[PDB]
């Protein structure tokens, strides 16, 4: 009389139940992979922190070589206006 | 003679390695401050999920009793239906 009522809701329930319980699983998954995402941005991050510092020091490196060579020009410039205005 | 220059050139290594450390220790940081985001998103996910569940079975409790009135009033329309046609 009510038995099929009474039978679909609980069939609904038990849907609902499956559902949240569903919703509880992918939450911890969806937690995982997440977790792993931020983990490859800090191996990333490290990776072009070592890049920047050897290029930095390559560019540095590359400067004292011109800068020595560039003082010296300078030195012997300097030698010439010394002999110039005694 | 090139002694200043040499002193600057070190001088800027060992600000270049400081930023290096610097940036490294940053990701550390990062990383954590990340992974706590991650982990309350779950919280709150989880929360959403029961509030959710909880909602629904309230929905489906207060259907089933409307359910329940509107199936008796239908019934006495169909005893009236059976006396009217015999």
């Amino acid at each position: 009389s009510n038995a099929g009522t009474l039978q679909e809701y609980q069939k609904r329930m038990k849907k609902l139940d499956q559902q949240y319980r569903e919703r509880i699983r992918n939450a911890e998954l969806f937690l995982q992979l997440e977790t792993e995402q931020v983990e490859r941005n800090y191996i990333k991050e490290k990776k072009a922190a070592v890049k920047e510092f050897e290029d930095k020091k390559v560019e540095l490196k590359e400067n004292l070589i011109a800068e020595l060579e560039e003082k010296k020009k300078m030195i012997e410039n300097e030698k010439l206006t010394m002999e110039l205005t005694g």
